[PDB]
């Protein structure tokens, strides 16, 4: 269940910098 | 405290869920 | 462990807010 829990927050992580730069983009056009 | 893990987990899933859908409606709306 | 673990989901939370205001930002022009 622990690690479970962590490979998730890894997954998420991954999500948080492709939003982050896809934001970037929409930023600039 | 796993309980407040959990949903502090879940909730951000969600809240990457909803801010994607947003993106994607500035991106091609 | 749980430390880090809760350390990263704080983080995530804050970008979660920033990302969130951002995109606030980018729909309004
Ligand atoms: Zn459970
Ligand atoms: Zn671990
Ligand atoms: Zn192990
Ligand atoms: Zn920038
Ligand atoms: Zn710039
Ligand atoms: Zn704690």
């Amino acid at each position: 269940e622990w690690e479970a829990l962590e490979k998730k927050l890894a997954a998420l992580e991954s999500k948080x910098q492709a939003l982050e730069k896809k934001l970037e983009a929409l930023e600039h056009g």
